[PDB]
């Protein structure tokens, strides 16, 4: 959970109710996961953590709210969401 | 001022008090510099921009805080953020 947020690639943010913490390993897997999402009081939690850690965290609203409405955390992201995670983690990766 | 928004490369925000779009050009300058900034509902405007045009916007409240106490639109950015920025545009630029 929150203790793997420093090994996230990005944190996805809606301000300041949804945070999603986003697992990246392309060595091993072809997908990204989430490692830990939450709202509220969780959302401020894993946002901290990102900040302590210098993990990016990208302002996108619907794609914060897609994330917690069909992920699940430790679960590969879902279809719907992967092309906007993708364009993220295109760049931050380089 | 905020028609240029569009060709920012990136904008550092502060929920959801202060947005920074950030100008980079580096085929013809060696500096970034501010396109547009503000407070409260020109944040808000900003960050509508931002989001229309597909342009990245980070989530940064000290960098933001800074650019907007010590920089000026239309402005290379002030040296105490330079490095900063520079992080953003070193992965956004790739
Ligand atoms: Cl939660
Ligand atoms: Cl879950
Ligand atoms: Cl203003
Ligand atoms: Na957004
Ligand atoms: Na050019
Ligand atoms: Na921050």
């Amino acid at each position: 959970t929150s203790s793997q947020i420093k090994h996230a690639s990005a944190v996805v943010s809606a301000p300041k109710d949804i945070a999603v913490a986003i697992g990246y390993m392309p060595e091993k897997y072809k997908a990204p996961w989430i490692i830990a999402m939450g709202v509220n009081l969780r959302a401020k939690r894993i946002i901290a953590e990102a900040e302590k850690y210098g993990v990016p965290i990208m302002r996108n609203v619907p794609l914060a709210h897609q994330l917690l409405d069909e992920g699940k955390e430790l679960k590969f992201i879902p279809e719907t969401t992967y092309e906007a995670v993708g364009e993220i983690l295109l760049y931050i990766t380089s």
